């Protein structure tokens, strides 16, 4: 797809078999969801930095599908204002910024 | 240009005549800098939401140049961990996310 930026760029994504909406966020290193029930085992992971740490769950080797692009990636679960697709997943689907 | 996402997408920009590095951030509604000396007058703007509201400075009709594309747009000055080019500026230069 070719995604314009007039509104926040949400897409439908299937993650760990769960169908969700998430924002394509070139400002985020990692992909993170709240309110999801993923398969498999998780380990805790610290993200953020001083003044803004967050302890989240990290699920690895999770199947992710966006617009028919099927990849396997890491997915964090924890507090986030919106679900976020970060660079780590966007690089696997071959996404680019163009202008 | 066409920019891949293996690294954070920093670009050189000239904003209000000031040469800076800033991150192309599709998860940001607004372009925002800390530490910049913009021309003209500013008005207060409320930003944020659930995590907290804060008043920042809004400069309007500011010249912005990125990769030879010249536009005029809004630039906020307030706390941010990185200089950000948000969707408002990216829409004016015709940027899209593609995969
Ligand atoms: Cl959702
Ligand atoms: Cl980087
Ligand atoms: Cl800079
Ligand atoms: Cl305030
Ligand atoms: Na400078
Ligand atoms: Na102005």
């Amino acid at each position: 797809p070719q995604i314009t930026l007039w509104k926040r760029p949400f897409v439908t994504v299937k993650v760990g078999g769960q169908l969700k909406e998430a924002l394509l966020n070139t400002g985020a290193d990692n992909t993170i969801f709240e309110d999801i029930n993923l398969p498999g085992r998780w380990k805790p992971k610290m993200v953020g930095g001083i003044g803004g740490f967050l302890k989240v769950r990290e699920y690895d080797q999770v199947p992710i599908e966006i617009a028919g692009h099927k990849v396997i990636g890491t997915v964090l679960v924890g507090p986030t204002p919106v679900n976020v697709i970060g660079r780590d997943t966007m690089t696997q689907i071959g996404a680019t910024l163009n202008f």
